[PDB]
Order: structure tokens, then sequence, then C-alpha cells
């Protein structure tokens, strides 16, 4: 079990397929930002990107030749926009999406590098930057941060990331092993919901 | 997937073993309140209660004779304190724990009655009542609610309940089916983290 201050701690412990699943989840949640941008500026790349991301998800339960991975990253780079070459805001979330998928692909080649923490921060920043651009003009810093605290996009993003990480954290096979983890989490080392224990 | 306002909605859809697991999780998190009370007032019932709760958890993956269930509830009633017969506060969380376990036991006999919503509200109220008693004396209502909003026991309880419900919500066998649900949740019906879609 992880307390209300232990999101980043579960994230920091993700490894193997669970880390990949978390990275792909962050990218999937961002994908329509890529599709919308590609459409808006008349690129015909939305469909090709959807396939590359589909393939990244399929790779979770398939062997893939290491030798094949650099070409996948190369394809991604050709679909990835340069933020300086487009004036519309939408290019920024489009680029952020590509960075998320890049991490998931790089992780297949170099799985031992930890990525989930920084990918999670990036995924949050996409939402914060968008709220700031769309609603923050003329606000003092402290007003903006009050907008952030109650903004539904940021409340939802936070709980999406946490739900995903925690679903992965508890997941086990078979069912019995899953229930043992859920139980252990509730038991909380013998410390109740009121912060007391029979120590 | 469930948004930041959809905790109670996932809870309301729990059924079968998942509902039982959620009820048992709420009781397990409360159990040390029972143990502490039983100890404090010199009852020798903590160990007997621990066994009954252990049995409730074991029942999750075992057939049990319906005919045996009323006797389990009867045993629980004999371990359950009357709040009016003890002056110390600790009796109240002790009683709340018994109510949580009672729901889990009743659910085995009558599984079709929905219980998780009200059990979740009770489990929250235990923490709110305790914060109010221990810290709220002399506070205006609106001050108290500001304490509630940032109190670590209440922040943690909220995320414990949500982590548990969501772990159950996503769980499937085999691994592939679990990953399909996690993916679907991230895809969010084609609506990105910025609230946009290619509709
Ligand atoms: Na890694
Ligand atoms: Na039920």
């Amino acid at each position: 079990g992880m307390n209300a201050n232990q999101f980043l701690k579960a994230v920091s412990q993700l490894q193997g397929w669970r880390e990949c699943a978390f990275l792909l989840a962050l990218a999937e949640r961002s994908f329509p930002n890529y599709a919308l941008f590609a459409d808006a500026v008349g690129l015909k790349t939305g469909g090709k990107m959807r396939q590359l991301l589909d393939l990244a998800w399929d790779m979770l339960q398939k062997d893939v030749a290491d030798a094949a991975i650099p070409q996948l990253l190369s394809k991604l780079e050709t679909l990835c926009p340069n933020v300086d070459e487009y004036d519309a805001y939408g290019v920024y979330p489009a680029f952020d999406f590509c960075q998320l998928l890049e991490q998931a692909l790089l992780n297949r080649l170099n799985p031992n590098k930890h990525r989930a923490t920084e990918a999670s921060q990036l995924a949050t920043r996409t939402v914060m930057d968008f709220v700031e651009m769309s609603e923050g003009e003329g606000m003092d810093e402290n007003e903006l941060v009050r907008v952030f605290e109650h903004h539904p996009l940021l409340k939802d993003d936070k709980l999406f990331q946490r739900d995903t990480v925690m679903a992965l954290y508890y997941y086990r096979t078979p069912k019995e092993a899953f229930l043992a983890e859920l139980r252990a989490g509730a038991a909380n080392d013998g410390v109740s919901n009121l912060g007391i224990s029979l120590e």
C-alpha cells in the first residue's frame, strides 16, 4: 500500500512490463493532442502515429528484435513536429506526446534506465502548461496555482496517473496473490485509518 | 476508466467477489481500532476478532455453507460493544469496525443487496468523527471543514479507498485482459488529458 504522499514513490519503483504499461498509458492519454494537431495543420500523420502507438502496445506481450527498435524511433522522429516551425499552441502537446511514446520505445531497448518519474512530470506539465495558456493570462502566480488546485483537467490527470500506477502496483496472478496484496495494503502494517496501532 | 469525480460511481458498481474484497479492505483498515479498544477496556476479544476477520478473508476463495453464516454474525454480535456502555471515545471506532465486518458477512448470505456505497461513507465518517473529536473543539464549522480538507488521515483514507476500488475495477485475468482495461482507461473514449478529441 501507498499513502496519499506516495504516488511518486510507487512510480519510482515501476519496472519491467509495469513500467512500459505506465509509459504507454501516459502516451495513450495524450494521443488525441497529436491527432488534433496533425489534422489542424494538414499533416497526414495521425493515422500513421495511431499505428505506431498500437504497435508499441502490442509489443507489451510480444518478443521484438532489439535490432528493429532503432528504426521505430527513426519513424517516430519523422512524425514528430518541431515546435519552432509551427505558430499554433497545439504543436506543444503534440510534441509532448511524441516524447512520451519515445520513452516507451527507448525502454524496450534500454529497460534498466528509470523513466516513469520524469515521464509523469512531463505528462502533468502538459496539462499545467495548457491551463496556464488558456486561463492564466494576466493572473498572479498565486492565483494561477489556485486555478491549478481545483481545475478539473488537473484533478482528473492526477487521479488518472495514480489509478494507473496503483492498478499496476497491486496487480498479481493468480487472483489469490492479488487479494493478498490488496489485503496487505489495507492492513497498513497494523496502523488503522485513525493513525493508531497496537504497537 | 473513472474520472476524479467517479469514485462513488466505481464503488456503486462493485459486485461479487470484488464487492466482498472492498468491504473486507475497509474492515481490515479499521481493525486496529477494535484491537486497541478491546485491549484498553480489558476485553480479551482482540484475538478472537482477528480470527473472525481472518476467516472472512479466507472465505473469499472458499465455499461456505449458507447454513453456517448466521452463527458467524451471532459470534460477531457477542464481540461487538454497545457504545452507551463505555465512556471512552475508542468504543465508537470499535463499533464502526464491527459494522464494516458485519456488512462483509451479511454479503455472503445476501450478495445481491448493494453495500459498498454506505460502507465507504461509514469508513470516511469514522475518520471525520475522530478528527472532529480530537481537533475540532471550539472550531466553527467552516474552520473544521478546512481542517478536513488538508488532514493527512482524511487525505490518506480517501486515497486508500480509491486505490482499492480502482485496483479491483481494472483487475482481470489473464494479464492481457488487464492490460486491455488499463489501455481503455487511458484512451478515455478518445478524449485527451486536455479535454479535447477528434470528434
Ligand atoms: Na526502465
Ligand atoms: Na452485495
